[PDB]
């Protein structure tokens, strides 16, 4: 069995190996990358996403979200408070202000200590889930706006044509902006490209151990757990590496820098934070190996998780027994 300790693998494809996306994901899996739940892909030196980032300041962040925490330093939830619209240029200035800027630090490890110690006492502002792309239309390799769609993958594997579309999302982050413990909708893959700015630290639980994380989460968030049998779908719970180690949950950590891709694998629980002002782009995708994970994915039916139009057909076709109850939660 390849990668039996489920370590995060890092790949350095040549320009020739960067041509065929599907083939390269399948190569990574042949080496055991999926066992970690997360992999890093460093693009060939010849490659670029676009010529410059000099003209992005007029992008609108229509609903910036202030991430307010409750709980204790290592075990907390966050809720998103909606703020007034601002441009990327306005947001970058805010990120760099004395109230919100990255503190002085020695190295990534010192910054990670400061995050875990102090996150709860601040409420950073995140520009999340903004439909759009920063890839140049002429970038032919690993362009997240030109991937094969999940609807076409289900059609190719299963023979059923379905409605729905699949487009990327932009994330503008600042110091301490946080992504809570989750897997993707329908336990899909994701791919994330860090276009510019400061790093993003990730934590991940191997897919084979995901239920261990879920059991801990039910213990640590006992009211949430009673309200919904899949409450990590709400994307609001944080658990620190210290707490995970104290409870024996297997995980790994890695920092992504500007110009690097990360791939999350089906049922790979992940969480993390941004080091300072940055812009990432991400999208879900599928392969043939995903289908069995989609069929088994948990669902939130309490009404909190509320998701895209395109998840309907996935539930309808892969999980027909669940469909009725899940749609009640959507309406
Ligand atoms: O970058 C973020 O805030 C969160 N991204 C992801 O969870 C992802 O790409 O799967
Ligand atoms: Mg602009
Ligand atoms: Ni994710
Ligand atoms: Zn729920």
């Amino acid at each position: 069995a390849q990668n039996p300790n489920c370590n995060i693998m890092i790949f350095h494809p040549t320009k020739e190996e960067f041509n065929d996306f599907d083939k390269y994901i399948a190569y990574m899996e042949s080496q055991g990358a999926h066992r970690a739940g997360l992999a890093k892909i460093i693009p060939p030196k010849e490659w670029k996403a676009r010529e410059t980032y000099d003209n992005i300041s007029e992008i609108l962040i229509a609903t910036p979200l202030q991430q307010v925490a409750s709980g204790r330093a290592g075990v907390f939830t966050q809720y998103h408070k909606k703020k007034k619209a601002m441009t990327v240029g306005e947001y970058r200035h805010l990120a760099n202000s004395k109230k919100y800027q990255t503190p002085p630090h020695q190295n990534f490890e010192d910054l990670e200590r400061k995050y875990w110690k102090n996150r709860i006492y601040n409420s950073p502002i995140y520009g999340a889930d903004i439909s759009g792309s920063l890839f140049d239309e002429n970038t032919k390799q690993w362009n997240l706006g030109h991937l094969g769609t999940i609807q076409d993958l289900l059609e190719k594997e299963c023979g059923v044509v379905i409605e729905g579309v699949n487009t990327p999302y932009l994330y503008f982050g600042m110091w301490k902006t946080t992504f809570a413990w989750h897997t993707e909708d329908m336990d899909l893959y994701s791919i994330n490209y860090l276009h510019l700015g400061e790093p993003k630290t990730w934590y991940v639980v191997p897919p084979e151990h995901g239920q261990r994380l879920e059991r801990l989460a039910r213990e640590l968030f006992p009211g949430s757990s009673r309200g919904c049998g899949a409450f990590l779908r709400h994307k609001v719970a944080l658990i620190s590496p210290t707490v995970l180690k104290e409870n024996g949950i297997p995980f790994n950590r890695i920092t992504q820098e500007a110009g690097e891709f990360m791939v999350t694998f089906p049922y790979g629980y992940h969480a993390g934070f941004n080091h300072g002002f940055n812009c990432a782009e991400a999208i879900n995708f599928a392969t043939p190996r995903w289908i069995d994970y989609g069929k088994m994915a948990s669902q939130c039916s309490c009404g909190e998780a509320r998701v895209t139009f395109s998840m309907d057909a996935f539930v309808r076709i892969l999980q027909p027994e669940r469909y009725d109850l899940w749609k009640r939660g959507q309406d």
